[PDB]
């Protein structure tokens, strides 16, 4: 499914080329702007172990997530992965454990050594 179809095809757009977030555009979005470091950015997103079934959705809360791009809000693949994205994009993010929760994890959520599978919709973004 979508986490094996990025490990097949997604971009590594890791300044390391260590393959430690992997991209696929599933929808475009308009615009020439991406976000950049220290932009209010808006989301819906839907994340899972990639092992796993059950998502942590913004939808289920009905409401968008709101973070400020760079700042270390957020694991630093949402950093790099947002950073790419274009307003009304629609992209799949597979992630290594190095650039989310690390072996240390995030219990009771994360596992030590997880890797992680997001559907991210970028709805906006506005500058500092
Ligand atoms: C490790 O802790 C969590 C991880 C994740 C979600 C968590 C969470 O408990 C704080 O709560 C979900 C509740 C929402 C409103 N939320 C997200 C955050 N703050 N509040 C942002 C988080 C503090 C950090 O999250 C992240 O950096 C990433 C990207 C942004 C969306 C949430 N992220 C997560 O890692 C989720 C996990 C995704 C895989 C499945 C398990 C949740």
């Amino acid at each position: 499914g979508a986490p094996a179809t990025v490990t097949e095809q997604g971009e590594d757009i890791t300044s390391k080329k260590d393959r430690g977030v992997l991209k696929i555009v599933k929808r475009v979005g308009n615009g020439e702007e991406t976000p950049m470091i220290g932009d209010k950015v808006y989301v819906h997103y839907k994340g899972k172990l990639s092992n796993g079934k059950k998502f942590d959705s913004s939808h289920d809360r009905n409401e968008p997530f709101v973070f400020s791009l760079g700042k270390g809000q957020v694991i630093k693949a949402w950093d790099i992965g947002v950073a790419t994205m274009k307003k009304g994009e629609i992209a799949h993010l597979l992630i290594k454990p190095e650039y989310a929760y690390g072996s240390a994890g995030s219990l009771p959520k994360i596992p030590s050594n997880a890797t992680l599978f997001f559907e991210i919709e970028l709805l906006d973004f506005k500058g500092e």
